[PDB]
């Protein structure tokens, strides 16, 4: 997999974000995770956490997996990095997202994220509390 440039346009919620990628605005949906919706328990915390992470970053990168790059809604599907740190993994590690939506052929970072989930669960963080 390869990291590619992008710039923040705006935070949306825990697991979606509006980025400019190859010069075009796009909503990205984070691979392999599911945050609560904003109106749900821990939804506001997931949104705040993802937002801070992307808004503070000097460098946003997009990393496509091996399979489809757009979902049926036209959302880009990628791993999103903020100054080298993966937003997908960080949400899971803090118990602000569950590993989810693991489809064959877009699952490169599955086990990295499950490891983070297991440690979040041990610490009974947030969703696991
Ligand atoms: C994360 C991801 C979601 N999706 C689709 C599955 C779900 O379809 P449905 O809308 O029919 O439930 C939806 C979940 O996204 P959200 O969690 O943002 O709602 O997006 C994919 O197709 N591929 C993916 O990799
Ligand atoms: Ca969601």
């Amino acid at each position: 997999l390869h990291k590619e440039p992008a710039t923040l346009i705006k935070a949306i919620d825990g697991d979606t974000v509006k980025l400019m990628y190859k010069g075009q605005p796009m909503t990205f949906r984070l691979l392999l995770v599911d945050t609560p919706e904003f109106n749900e328990k821990y939804g506001p915390e997931a949104s705040a956490f993802a937002k801070k992470m992307v808004e503070n970053a000097k460098k946003i990168e997009v990393e496509f997996d091996k399979g489809q790059r757009t979902d049926k809604y036209g959302r880009g599907l990628a791993y999103i990095y903020a100054d080298g740190k993966m937003v997908n993994e960080a949400l899971v590690r803090q118990g602000l997202a569950k590993v989810a939506y693991v489809y064959k052929g877009n699952n490169t970072h599955e086990q990295l994220l499950r490891k983070a989930e297991a440690q979040a669960k041990k610490e009974k963080l947030n969703i696991w509390s």
